[PDB]
C-alpha cells in the first residue's frame, strides 16, 4: 500500500525541480535533467524513502499530522532516494558496474557516457531546489539545508574508506580491523539508511531538542551495525570473500587467527577458485564465527530493543522497536 | 602584494577543514582532503579569491574593514577557488584532458583514477566546514550557503551545456551560435568569475536592496561575457611566451562568428580542418579567420565592449562602487 502512496508524489516533485530556477531559459536542461532523475530513481525498493515517511508517522502527535505534512514527508524522503541515485550512480562509475537493476548503467548509455559526473551534481542541487520550494519560508530551513550537505560529506568519507580499502594489495589486511569496519557502516551505510531518515522525521515535526537527536543518532548507528552484521553473514551462508571484502567475518577471523591461520586467510581470501573459498569458509569454522555469530545477534539484538524500550516517548520507541524487528529475520 | 596576502591564509583555512568537524575520529581521511585540496587547488592565479577579497574591499565602508572581515573575506575567496578547482577537476575527467596548470590532472595519477569523482565531491562538501566555522552564527550565513549551493547548480548548467554540446556529431556544428555560446559563458565562466565573488562581496558588507543585487549582477556578466571573448581570442592569436581551441574543437567566439560569416565553400574548408591535430589544418583555419575579417572586428568589438561597459559601471548607484568595477574592466582591458 505505502509504496504506492510515496511513488504518487513523485510526478509533483519533478514539475517542482522543472521550474523556480533559473532553468525557465534553459528548457533544454530542464528537459534532459527530468531524464536523469526519472532514470536514476527508477526502480529498486524505495526504503529510505518510505523509512523517512514512516519515521514522521510515528513521531508526530496525530493530531498535528495533516494532507499537506504527509506530502512534505514523501518530499524528504524522495530528497534521500535522489540522495541514493546519487551515490549508486558513482558507484558504477568508480566500481567498473555495467548494470544495475536489469537495464545498463546511466553512464554505460552512449549519448550518456563520462558526462555522468555532471549529472551527479546536478542531481545532487536539485535537492535544494525542492527544499526551497516547500520549505524556504518554515523554521526547519537551515537545518534541512545543512543536513543535505552534511550528508554529501558523510557518504564520501564512507566512499572514500570504502575505496582505500579496496585499493590496498591484495594480501596486506591491516586495515581489516573492527575499528575500521565500524566506520565503513557509521560513514557509507549507516547516516543514510537510519539516521538521515529519523533525523529528517524529527525536524518536520518539530522536535529539535539536542539530546533527542544525539540519542537518535547513537540508535540508528547501533541499528546499522546490526542490520550490518547480519547482511554480511548472510553473503557466507553471495560473493563477499572472492572479492576480499571487508566483512565482519574477515575481521573476526583476524582478530582469532594464530599466525599460521593468518596466513591461510591472506593466501586463500580474494579468490574464485572453489578449493580456496572453501578454505576461507573452513577457517571460517574452525575459528567458530558462527558459533560467535549467534550469540552475538542475541546480545545486540536484545540491548537493541532495551535501548528502545528506555527512549523518551517523544522518540516513539515503537518506531526503533519496528526498525530492529524488520531486520530480524 | 595581495596574492601573496591571499595565498598566505591558505593554511588555517585547511586547518579549520580539519578540527571542529567529524574528522576528529577518522585521520585518515582528513589527511586524504589535504592532499585533494593542496594538489587541485595549486598554482594557478588566484583570481576569483582576489576578486572576492577586492570586490569586498571595495565595497565596504573603510571603517568597519577590521583584520578580521579581511580574513572572513579571503575566506570566501577560497572557497571560490575549492569550487573552481572542483570544476576543473571534472572538466578534465569529462573531456578525457591529461594535463592542467603545466602538472598531471588528479585523474590521470596512478592511485587516484576514477575515485576523483569521489574526491571532488569531498571537495566541494569543505566548502560547507569553512562556511560553518566562521559563519555559523550570523545572519548572513544561510543566504551564503544557498548561494554556494546554486553555484553548483549554476555551474554544472553551464558543464553541462558545454560537454553535450562537444560530445556529438563531429562535423556537424549547428549549435555553434551566439545565443548558445552566450548561454555557455554565462553559466560555466561569467557566474563564478565574477557574478559570485561580488555576491559574496556585497553580503559581506550587509548590501540587500535586491535591485541593487540585480544591478551587479548584470554588471557582471557583461564583464564575463567581455572576460571570456578576450580569452577565446588570446587563444588563437596569443603570443606563445605570453592555446588549444582549434584542436579541441572549441566553441570558441571567433569560431561562432566564423560560421556566421562563412560562405558555404568557406564552411565546408571549416568542417575539414577544425579540430584538427595537424599542423597543416590549424594554419587554414587561422588564415580563414583572415579571410573572415575576424581580427579587424575583435579589435573593434573589444573597443567598443570596452567603452560600453566602462559607461555602465558610472551609472551603477555609488552603494555599488562604480571604482570596483571600473578597475575590474580594466585588470583585463589589454591582456597577453
Amino acid at each position: 500500500t505505502k509504496k504506492e502512496s510515496f511513488e504518487d508524489v513523485l510526478p509533483s516533485i519533478l514539475n517542482t525541480i522543472t521550474t523556480n530556477s533559473e532553468l525557465t531559459e534553459v528548457p533544454e536542461v530542464a528537459n534532459w535533467l527530468k531524464k536523469v532523475l526519472e532514470y536514476n530513481l527508477a526502480g529498486g525498493k524505495k526504503a529510505r524513502g518510505l523509512t523517512t515517511l514512516f519515521a514522521y508517522e510515528m513521531l508526530e502527535k496525530p493530531e498535528n499530522i495533516t494532507e499537506e505534512t504527509i506530502y512534505l514527508a514523501k518530499t524528504l524522503g524522495w530528497c534521500v532516494e535522489i540522495l541514493q541515485g546519487f551515490l549508486v550512480m558513482l558507484d558504477d562509475i568508480m566500481d567498473g558496474s555495467t548494470t544495475r537493476r536489469g537495464v545498463p548503467c546511466w553512464y554505460q548509455l552512449p549519448e550518456v557516457g563520462l558526462a555522468a559526473v555532471n549529472d551527479s551534481s546536478l542531481m545532487f542541487s536539485s535537492i535544494f531546489y525542492v527544499l526551497h520550494a516547500h520549505f524556504a519560508d518554515k523554521k526547519i530551513y537551515t537545518n534541512l539545508v545543512e543536513l543535505f550537505n552534511e550528508s554529501l560529506m558523510h557518504t564520501s568519507i564512507g566512499q572514500h574508506l570504502d575505496v582505500t580499502m579496496e585499493r590496498r594489495q591484495k594480501s596486506d589486511y591491516s586495515l581489516f580491523t573492527i575499528e575500521r569496519y565500524n566506520a565503513i557502516v557509521k560513514y557509507k551505510t549507516a547516516y543514510y539508511t537510519y539516521q538521515l531518515p529519523v533525523c529528517l522525521g524529527m525536524l518536520l515535526a518539530n522536535i529539535s531538542d539536542p539530546v533527542l537527536h544525539q540519542k537518535a543518532e547513537d540508535m540508528c548507528l547501533e541499528i546499522g551495525k546490526f542490520f550490518q552484521i547480519q547482511d554480511d553473514y548472510i553473503d557466507c551462508y553471495g560473493t563477499d570473500i572472492q572479492e576480499a571484502k571487508c566483512s565482519w567475518l574477515a575481521v573476526m577471523a583476524l582478530q582469532r587467527c594464530s599466525a599460521s591461520q593468518k596466513i591461510v586467510f591472506t593466501t586463500c581470501y580474494g579468490s574464485k577458485e572453489p578449493a580456496h573459498i572453501e578454505r576461507i569458509k573452513e577457517l571460517y569454522k574452525q575459528l567458530q564465527l558462527p558459533e560467535l555469530y549467534a550469540q552475538e545477534e542475541t546480545r545486540m539484538y536484545e540491548s537493541l530493543i532495551k535501548q528502545a524500550h528506555g527512549l523518551p516517548s517523544e522518540l516513539s520507541p515503537a518506531l526503533f522497536v519496528r526498525l530492529i524487528h524488520m531486520i530480524y529475520k
